[PDB]
């Protein structure tokens, strides 16, 4: 029963997916929804240093969506916004709900 609608918006350029990362994880994976923040809780299998969590986060979502993913907010924050270029909200929700 995970509802992603409060963590996404569809813009001129694609979809902005809003996440909150928890680093130091055994496995990169979606774990739930932070309804206070409107963000997907994502465990990231990387330490919080040297950009490594950013690289792993983008690798994971590029594979999931089959689209280019860039960080547009939160490069050095836990609360990161990911622009998935050229995609619709319907397609993103379908892939997140896998
Ligand atoms: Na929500």
């Amino acid at each position: 029963n995970l509802y992603f609608q409060g963590s996404l918006r569809e813009t001129s350029e694609g979809v902005i997916l809003s996440v909150i990362v928890a680093p130091n994880a055994r496995e990169t994976k979606i774990v739930g929804i932070d309804g206070t923040r409107g963000r997907v809780k994502v465990n990231v299998a990387a330490p919080p240093v040297k950009g490594k969590a950013n690289k792993e986060l983008m690798k994971f979502f590029k594979k999931l969506f089959g689209a280019e993913v860039v960080i547009v907010r939160g490069e050095t924050s836990r609360e990161k916004d990911l622009l998935i270029k050229g995609i619709t909200k319907k397609e993103v929700i379908e892939k997140l709900e896998l």
